Parts: structure tokens; C-alpha cells; sequence
């Protein structure tokens, strides 16, 4: 949504930072 470009807390990242980084390679 633009006119609130201060809170990029609507869900960007959906599947890349999902505190799934526990089985590193």
C-alpha cells in the first residue's frame, strides 16, 4: 500500500527469512 512507506511489517517476506534457517547446508 503506497503513502506508508515506514512499515514494511505488512508480510514481505513470505518464504526467506521465516526462522527456517535451522538446517543450513
Amino acid at each position: 500500500m503506497p503513502g506508508t512507506i515506514k512499515e514494511n511489517i505488512i508480510g514481505v517476506s513470505y518464504d526467506e527469512y521465516r526462522y527456517r534457517s535451522v538446517i543450513k547446508a
